[PDB]
This record gives C-alpha cells, sequence and structure tokens, in this order.
C-alpha cells in the first residue's frame, strides 16, 4: 500500500457519509495506521464507526478549545513516536449564517465562530502538532470549497471563512515546510452529508453540478479521500501550497446551458 | 470633476502618509462631498489634517464596536440624504502577528482580533451604510494586498485576514448588486505609511518591489487614489467584485532577472 | 479632459456597436487626439464612422501583414511626434472554430489563425510602436473575455487564443516597462456587436449574464469605453499586467 | 499496482533525464502498459532508452505533421483494443524566442511555431485519440510551466505557448468529459533536462527555486512522474480541468528572497 507505516490523524469523522469516512476507507486500503477524533457528544457514534479501521487512538478533541487540542497530542504522543499526517476535515458556522443574503444574514459572531472553527483550526493543530511531524515527509490536508474563490448563493459566511482555511494553508506550508512538512487542501465537489443536510436545496445544487461539469456527475467520498490519500504519500513529496479541485471539473467551465 | 456631488465616506485617514489621504486627495479633486471617520483617541489629529478637505461631517468609529456602527450612519444620514460611496481603508493584528514564522506566531485571538478589523468590519459598514447606498450607482472599495493570494514572509496573519476581505469583497458584491451597488478591492503595492511602520525591515520590501515590478518604481497614495476615485465614478458601473492591482506590476511577474 | 493631448491609436473600429467605438467615444470626451486603423475593404465604412473624433489618421491595417504593421508606424509617425497609447481591440477566428464541440472542431490552421490575429497582434503593435512610446508614460490596453480563463461552450478556440492573449499582455508589461509603458487588458462582458453576430445564441448568453451577473445587468461599451480611457490615463500609471473585468461582476459569481 | 492493464502512450521520452522518463518509470513500476513516440532522427536512442519498460510500441510521430499523428493512432489501434491515457510531455519554440526581451525577441514565425508545438499538439492528439479512450475512464496529462501565469524573465515565446496549453487542456477536457475522459496538467518546477541546457543560466534558476520555495529544494522527475502516475488512474477520477504545481511549492509564495 502506498501509505504503508504511516501514522495519519482524520479529523471529522462523523457518519459513514462524512467525507472523513471516504478518507479513511481509502488511506486504511493503502496501509495507513489511523486515529481519529470526535466532538464531545458523539464519542460511541465514533468509536464504533471507526472500529473497522482498527484504530491506534480514538480521541477528544473540540477545536474550539486550545486546551483540548493540546492534550489531543499529548495522548497521541503516548501511542507514537511521530505523526504523518493530519487530515483536517471539519467545517462550522451558525445555522444562521447559511442561507439567504449575506449582508442581511452575516453577523460580528457568526463570523468569528465560522473562522474560528472552520480556519483557524487548521492552523492550531499545525501549531501542535508541529513538533510529531519534524522531518519524516510530512504532510497536512485540508476540505475546502469553490465558495472560496466565488460568491455562490447561501454559502455566505462558509465561503468567507472557507477563503481564510485556504490563505491558511497557504501561510501554513510556508512556515511548516523547512521541517519537510507539506501542506494542501482538497476543494470537494458537493456531496451529501450530514453537513449538507443544513442547505434546503441540497439535491439541487448536486444535480446542477452534474448537469453543468464535463464530466457530468457528482463526486463521491471515495473520489475524495482517495485524493486526500495521494496527498498524504511520499509520491506527492513535490506538492504543496496547493489547492486540488475534486469536482468532476466544475471549477473549470463557466455558462453550461 | 468625475465625482462632482457624489457623497463618500472614507474610513483610515491617520496621517497625511495614509493611503486614505491621498483617496481623499483624489475625490476632493474631483468634487467629491467627503466624510471621514476616526478611532477614539485620534479626534483632534484627524479634524485638522482633513479640513482641507472641507468634510461634511468626522465622526467617530471604531469598527470594533457594532453599536459605533450604527451610530456612524444615523449621525452620516442627519446630514445627507444618501450616500455615494464607502471607501474601507483600515487594517489591524496585534504586532505579535506580524513577522517571524506563521505557525510559532499565530493564535487563537489574534486570528480573531485580525479578521474581526480587517475582515468582518467590511461587511459590517456594508450591512449599516445599505440602506443609505440604495439605487443610486452606489460604491464600496476596500484596500487589499497580494499577501491575501501568497504567502509572504512577515504578513502572515494579515495574509489570512486580507484573503478573508477579499472573499467578504465578492459575496458583498453579489449581495448588494440588486440594489445597484458595485463593490470592489485595490490591492496597492508597499508604501511607506503608519502601519508599514510595525515592519522592520520595510525599506527593502520596498526596494525589492522597486527592483522586480515591470514599472522599476514603488506606487504612491495618488496612484492609489485615483485608482479608488475611479472605482467610486459612473465610469465604473461594469466593475463589481473586483481586485485591481495597483502595484507597478509586481502581481504579473516571478523571479526576475536579479534572482 | 484626463487624456488632454495624449496621442492615441485605436484599432477594431467597424461599426458603431463596436467596443472601439465605445472606447473612441470615451477618449474624445477626455480630449485625446485619435487615429484609427482598418482592414483593405472597410476604408470608407470606417472613414466616416470615426469623422465624428476628428482623427488625425486614418490608415490600413491588417495584423495578417508585418509590412502593414510597419507601415502604419511610419505613416503615423509623419503626423505625430511620439505616441501616448495604442488600443488593441482585434480578434478573429475561422466561423469553424466557434460553436459546437472543442475536440470536434479545433484544427491546426484555425488555431494557428486565431493566435495569429487575436494575440501575435498585439506584440506585433508593441514591437512597431515600441520607440514612438519610450519614455512618455505611454500605454497599451487589449480586449479580452472571460473564455480565456474558463472552458465555454461555443467560443473553442477564441477562448484558447484570448488565453494566449493575455499571457502576451504580461510578457508584454514586462518587456516594455522600463520604457515607462503600461500594458493591460479589459476583459469586457458580452456585448451585442459585429463580432456577435456570428454566434447563433447569443441573445442568450447575454440574457444569462445579466440574469446571473451581480448587478444583474450587461455592460455596454461606454462602459468598456471608459475603463480603457482611464487605463490610458496618468492616473492609472501604478497599473501594468492587470486583467480589469469589466462584465457587471459576471467573474466573480458562481452558480446564480 | 493502481495502473494494472492500462494501456497508457507516452510522448516526449528523449534521455533519461526527460520528464517523460520519470512518468514512465512511475507507470510501469505500477503496472501500466506502455507505448512511446519519438522524433524522427530519434529512433534508435528512444527504442534503446525505452526498452526497459517493455514497450507495446515504439511509433514515429513528430507533432508538427496531422498525417503522422493519424497514423500514430492506426498502429497502436493494431496493437490495442482501447487506450487509457495520453501523456503529452513536449514543447518547442526556436532558440531566437528563448531569451532577452520578449518584444525584441517575439516573432510571427516563432510565436507560431511553439503554439503549433507546444499547444495546438495536445488537442491534435485528442482528436486523434478521442475514439480509443471513449468511456473507459481514460485520460490526458500535459506538463506545463508557472510561466503560463506569470511573466518571466527569458521563458518569453513558451510562456505564452503554455498559456495558450493550459486553456486547451480547459477546453479539452469540456469537450472530452462526455466520454468520460479526465484531462489534466501537471505544472512542474524545473528540472535540468535536455530543453533546459538551452537555456544559458538554467542553474541559477533552479538555485533560485530552491531558495524560495516552501519546500527548500528542487523537484525531480519521480515526483512529477508519480503525480502524473495519479492523474492517470481510477483514484483521479474526480479531478479534471485542473493544473497540479509539483514545484516543491514555489507557486504559492512571494517575495520569498526577502529577509
Ligand atoms: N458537503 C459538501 O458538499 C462539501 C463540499 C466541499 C467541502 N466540504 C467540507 O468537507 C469537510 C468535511 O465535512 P463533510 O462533508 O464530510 O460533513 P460532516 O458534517 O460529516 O463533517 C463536518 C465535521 O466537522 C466537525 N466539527 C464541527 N465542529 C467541530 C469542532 N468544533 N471541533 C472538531 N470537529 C468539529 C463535525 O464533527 C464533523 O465531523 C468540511 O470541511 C466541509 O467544509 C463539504
Ligand atoms: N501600507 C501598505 O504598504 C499597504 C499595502 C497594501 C494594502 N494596504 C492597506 O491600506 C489600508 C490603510 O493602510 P495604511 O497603509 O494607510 O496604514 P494607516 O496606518 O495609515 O491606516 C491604518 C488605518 O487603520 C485604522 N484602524 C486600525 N484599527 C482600526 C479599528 N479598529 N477601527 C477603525 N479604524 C482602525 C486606523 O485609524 C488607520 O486610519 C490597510 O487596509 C492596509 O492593509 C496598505
Ligand atoms: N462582443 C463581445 O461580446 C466581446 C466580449 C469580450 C471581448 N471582446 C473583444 O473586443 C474586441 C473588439 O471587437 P468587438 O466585439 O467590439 O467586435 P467588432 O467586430 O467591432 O471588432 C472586430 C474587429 O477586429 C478587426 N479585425 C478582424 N480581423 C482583423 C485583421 N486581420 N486585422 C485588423 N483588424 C481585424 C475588424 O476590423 C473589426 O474591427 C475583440 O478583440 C473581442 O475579442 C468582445
Ligand atoms: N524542463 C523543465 O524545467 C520543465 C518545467 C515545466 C514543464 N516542462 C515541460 O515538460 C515537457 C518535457 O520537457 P523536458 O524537460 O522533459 O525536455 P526533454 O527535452 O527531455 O523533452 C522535450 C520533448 O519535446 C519533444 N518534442 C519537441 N518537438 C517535438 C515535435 N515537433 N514533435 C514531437 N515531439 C517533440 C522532444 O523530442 C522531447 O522529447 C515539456 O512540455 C516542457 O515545457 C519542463
Ligand atoms: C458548515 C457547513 C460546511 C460545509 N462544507 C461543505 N458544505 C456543503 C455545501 C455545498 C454547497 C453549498 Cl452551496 C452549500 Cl450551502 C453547502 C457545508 C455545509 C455547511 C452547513
Ligand atoms: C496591520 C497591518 C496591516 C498591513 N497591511 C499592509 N501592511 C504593510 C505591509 C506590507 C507587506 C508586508 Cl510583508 C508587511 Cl509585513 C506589511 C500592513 C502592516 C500592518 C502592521
Ligand atoms: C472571432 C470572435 C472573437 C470574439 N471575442 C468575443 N466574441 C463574442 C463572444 C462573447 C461571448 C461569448 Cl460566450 C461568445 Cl461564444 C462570443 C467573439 C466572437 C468572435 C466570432
Ligand atoms: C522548448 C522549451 C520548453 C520548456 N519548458 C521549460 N523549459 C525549461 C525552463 C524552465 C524554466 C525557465 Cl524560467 C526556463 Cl527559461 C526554461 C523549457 C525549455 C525549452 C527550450
Amino acid at each position: 500500500g502506498f501509505l504503508a507505516g504511516k501514522k495519519i490523524l482524520i479529523t471529522g469523522l462523523l457518519s459513514n457519509k462524512s467525507i472523513a469516512y471516504g478518507i479513511a476507507k481509502a488511506m486504511h486500503r493503502e496501509g495507513a495506521e489511523l486515529a481519529f477524533t470526535y466532538v464531545g457528544q458523539f464519542k460511541d457514534r465514533v468509536e464504533k464507526l471507526c472500529a473497522e479501521f482498527n484504530p491506534a487512538a480514538v480521541l477528544p478533541c473540540d477545536v474550539i478549545s486550545d486546551q483540548e487540542i493540546k492534550d489531543l497530542f499529548v495522548e497521541l504522543g503516548k501511542v507514537w513516536d511521530g505523526l504523518d499526517a493530519i487530515v483536517h476535515s471539519i467545517a462550522f458556522a451558525p445555522r444562521d449564517q447559511l442561507e439567504g443574503n449575506f449582508i442581511d444574514c452575516v453577523t460580528r459572531e457568526g463570523f468569528s465562530i465560522a473562522h474560528d472553527i472552520s480556519a483557524y483550526s487548521f492552523a492550531a493543530l499545525a501549531k501542535e502538532g508541529r513538533s510529531m511531524m519534524k522531518n519524516r515527509n510530512a504532510s497536512m490536508v485540508a476540505l475546502t470549497y469553490i465558495g472560496a474563490e466565488k460568491a455562490m448563493p447561501s454559502y455566505n459566511t462558509m465561503g468567507v471563512a472557507k477563503a481564510s482555511l485556504e490563505a491558511t494553508v497557504r501561510y501554513t506550508a510556508l512556515a511548516l515546510g523547512e521541517d519537510g512538512i507539506k501542506v494542501n487542501a482538497v476543494s470537494a465537489g458537493p456531496i451529501k452529508t450530514l453537513a449538507a443536510s443544513g442547505i434546503s436545496n441540497f439535491k439541487k445544487m448536486l444535480d446542477y453540478n452534474a448537469m453543468v461539469s464535463p464530466l457530468k456527475k457528482n463526486v463521491d467520498i471515495m473520489e475524495v479521500g482517495n485524493t486526500v490519500a495521494f496527498l498524504c504519500s511520499d509520491m506527492a513529496t513535490g506538492i504543496t501550497g496547493e489547492v486540488v479541485h475534486v469536482d468532476a471539473g466544475y471549477h473549470c467551465v463557466s455558462m453550461g446551458n
């Protein structure tokens, strides 16, 4: 397997619809040793779900908390000597930030929270996982969406936060590359997951993507997963600071009839 | 003048080096009626400074505060019936966020403050100014920097914030366009202003820019000012969501002939 | 006027719908002295059309020909001492390159021709105008389209050539800036012009743009021309190698 | 192997330094069946070189000629039923297009030849290979360089041609995606190959890349190769019209040489 032996932490596994789940499947298939995090309440949900991947640890981490992030690495450090990759696959903004008119809906706090959890958290993982990742061709991969590059209806404050996320990825790539750590992002097409169920007309966004995309289909979690897997391998050691669109070609078209 | 009659609010005037000063010079020249904001302490500084532009109003506005922003438009609405443009020319991040290695230096609270003041504040001005700006070919312009697009040494957290500012500009363009309001940013090349005095090797950044840029020079506040003024005119009514680099061509090269 | 005194050559004026016409209107309004070029056949058409701008010269220039380009500058140099700006507003690709599936339709010669006229020509005006333009804060502006950045239906080979154009604008900015010449491009939203009449469903592209754009309207030749004018002014001396979208915000949205 | 069974055509193999060599190494290691093209004179060179990959075919194809391109697929179709991938790794401009001031050096013919060979040829392979590639998750990958996006010294006419190649890639992706064919590009950092030996100060460009990149190193042919390999696998079926930078992060920084 092209991740044989590599020790990789996956955040954001929540259901078997989660992009994290596709990432997990793809890495397990490639011989990685996996560890997972969960937010307070979902301890049991998550342990059950990822038991099939034979996890070396399953640990709490609510990225709102500097402490928990700190502890994540202390505990993980008891199990592993180094860390080969961190997969950041978490996002959040309050419900009210995410439909209707951007300017009517945006609030100071809701803007703040979305950035805190969806963007700052990536640098915070990087900050705390740094020393475990020094000098072993390590990797980080964040999950992002095209609403970072373009104004879309509904995505709103998450679009602005994903923008922050992508800038963070690049500043992080620059800051960690002296330690040999590569840092990249995968910009997924829309996928029906738990996060998606907040959005009332999601099936239509999906249909529009499949219609307008060059490949005339929707992406699935394995396509994304496999891509994240690859970006955590020795094969990608020439790639950093990069956004790879895994979106059936959506990003490259304009005006699909 | 091509801004004659237009009622424009300018934020971020702080010294005669400020980009906002260049913006003010250019708009006054072009016949705009001007109003300025200041942050608490600097009331006297700013009134003295912008007196030469015969301002219709010089009002407090610390964009940390939702209230003050709200009152800004209340007070301004007493003086003016509509508003034609808002020029956003404010940034801030804590000193610690701005040199050395990004990951060593970045903190949760510093990330937060940088975004709050540098990025969210744009949408907040839009949110509160919106009604005064309805259906008169109104305009918004934010100042940005190429550290939004690329990782640069030092810029760090401000880079991330600037990326957020630029997204905000686009989402605001989409949200306000039905009211005929155009929303854009100017991306200035580096210029020696008060904000620049925080950065310890700035003269060298300036010198590098001038060497590497196709135009072999550094931009000044009039080049920026004039561009901002343009983007607030009836001549730019086809332009929105856009970032216009005013940087002597810096953005379009890589690796000059001197390595 | 903010172009008062400036001596500017405008290419591509063909009808009063032409983007060049909007550019001409705007620069005349701003006090520029104008000169125009035309392709062989349209001499009378064009002379009539631009007479209202009181042109210093109206001269043939088919950018397929290196010699005609050369002679354009010889003749112009007999009228003016220096040249303040060149406005490039010309494109062309054979009809067959421009609808249906890109791969079906693209041909070696059609690819070639589209790039020759649509892109190479920009550097060729630069090459030959350069010495008239040295050290007077001169300018060049090309017209481009978002079909350069994204794959669109129909635009095909012209999109590829637009992308080549845009690069030629950047390499030109880099090559000419030591002489103080600024080089930029204005990326226009779609406008119903003679070039547009080649495209069978154009009214629908227009309607889509107006629907999907943040400003909910179509741009016109005055919005484009005003921007071209500005990019030829002393006000814009900090700007080069830039693409300015004049498209009612279309470039910045996705899925609307 | 993640390309086991896949039938892939590789253009541009010229020496064991070629980027095509690294791509070939990678894909053979992943179980691909390989075929190679060469330009007239280099038949023996290339047969010797790629013998270690056990090629199903080694065929002439000068992309100046529509006939040779056509015949490449006729011959290849005698050996294989379908084709899984085409790797386009070929560029050329005449010597005189490639150093000095862009505008002094660009010529009508040189511009033409650069685009014909470096850009049009990709769509030409697509055109003729399309029928062998229908409905099997097939792939195309072109090699490109950041000189397409930015103006750089020396690259000149090739930069404009690369810009054209990247648009061709996007329009090809949109035109072939109804047949399930994905089409992408890899934007390599500079690598010392035969094409590089035309450029007189190449070692310095390399050294500058390494200094300014986040990863503080030069990419090699395997890094590029492996990425190309991946873009031709089933794992990459959600990726098209993309440019992947395999350049040790060069593309995302600015002013990395200012201390
Ligand atoms: N769903 C789509 O269409 C789509 C498209 C592009 C990108 N994405 C992104 O992919 C990522 C994974 O999301 P998904 O689609 O698999 O949805 P999901 O709802 O399964 O995952 C969202 C994750 O964020 C986690 N989370 C929320 N707050 C957290 C916190 N404070 N600390 C730690 N974890 C927290 C949740 O537990 C969950 O695992 C997100 O970054 C999302 O932006 C989704
Ligand atoms: N100076 C440069 O090189 C450069 C380059 C690119 C972009 N810009 C942008 O131009 C803008 C103006 O910057 P400058 O360069 O003139 O520096 P400046 O110091 O004169 O402007 C900074 C301004 O920010 C204001 N400010 C800070 N926190 C504030 C708050 N909480 N509420 C209200 N106002 C606040 C100050 O009053 C001041 O007027 C900034 O957006 C800056 O990022 C500057
Ligand atoms: N029409 C749109 O919707 C639109 C949108 C974006 C960009 N543009 C660009 O704006 C420019 C102006 O054209 P327009 O749309 O106003 O249409 P137009 O038909 O008025 O302009 C076409 C011009 O190109 C000239 N031309 C063609 N072959 C030529 C040659 N060999 N030598 C010299 N001149 C030649 C013709 O004389 C004509 O004036 C073009 O480059 C076009 O690509 C148009
Ligand atoms: N070398 C770099 O630093 C670098 C960086 C980015 C991209 N690239 C690209 O990668 C590809 C490979 O370059 P390389 O460095 O391996 O060089 P190389 O010289 O080893 O290979 C270049 C190839 O183009 C082929 N070629 C030239 N004219 C041809 C024609 N008319 N018909 C068919 N084939 C022809 C040559 O035979 C040769 O195989 C090129 O597209 C190049 O621009 C190279
Ligand atoms: C917080 C959050 C993050 C997400 N990351 C991806 N998605 C899925 C999505 C795709 C397309 C659109 Cl237009 C929208 Cl609105 C949502 C998320 C949804 C939520 C609610
Ligand atoms: C808060 C703040 C915002 C700014 N926006 C632009 N500048 C000037 C600058 C330009 C380039 C670089 Cl690399 C740096 Cl570090 C600073 C700012 C400086 C400060 C202190
Ligand atoms: C040769 C030529 C060049 C052009 N440059 C722009 N246009 C018009 C146009 C605008 C929008 C769209 Cl979507 C399309 Cl397909 C065409 C051109 C038309 C022709 C015929
Ligand atoms: C035809 C051709 C294509 C190429 N694509 C890349 N290179 C090598 C190279 C890499 C970086 C730089 Cl800045 C330069 Cl100038 C050259 C090529 C060289 C040739 C001769």
